[PDB]
């Protein structure tokens, strides 16, 4: 009942178009003759939700110089999770994750 698109849709001026699935970003907006054209997030990026954006979100880096290993790798639909490399322990915890590890 509102001047607003459904949750599974996004606005392109006065139109509502269908969203890309997780893992995908908008290459071309929907029109009369075309559906929303979506491409796979570029390597390094993810989106976890339906979206109507043309860029993907930046994937977490787990820098081995900080004593980090990718605990979950980064996929097109999920962010990387970092843990300590084996034989390293956590030296700084930022909320629910470790930002650096030391050898021991």
């Amino acid at each position: 009942m509102l001047p607003s698109c459904k949750e599974d849709e996004y606005p392109v001026g006065s139109e509502c178009c269908p969203k890309c699935s997780p893992g995908y970003r908008v290459k071309e907006a929907c029109g009369e003759l075309t559906g929303t054209v979506c491409e796979p997030c570029p390597p390094g990026t993810y989106i976890a939700h339906l979206n109507g954006l043309s860029k993907c979100l930046q994937c977490q880096m787990c820098d081995p110089a900080m004593g980090l290993r990718a605990s979950r790798n980064c996929s097109r639909t999920e962010n990387a999770v970092c843990g300590c490399s084996p034989g390293h322990f956590c030296i700084v915890q930022d909320g629910d994750h470790c930002a650096a590890c030391r050898a021991y």
